[PDB]
């Protein structure tokens, strides 16, 4: 089983319940914190390509207030 890199982390915000691996097409869905509004896309999943894992896109970002 191939595994993407760790999910990345987020300024003022966090991923819901994350796992110890990722894999193929498995998801990492995203959350801002109170006072905090989310731009992008609320979750990412593992692509897998040529034997390697790789992220579906860029983790959402978080912007106040």
């Amino acid at each position: 089983e191939i595994y993407c890199p760790a999910p990345p982390q987020i300024d003022n915000g966090i991923i819901q319940g994350e796992r110890d691996h990722y894999g193929y097409r498995q998801s990492v869905t995203y959350a801002c914190n109170k006072g905090f509004t989310m731009i992008g896309e609320h979750s990412i999943y593992c692509t897998v390509n040529n034997d390697e894992g790789e992220w579906s896109g860029p983790p959402p970002e978080c912007r106040g207030c």
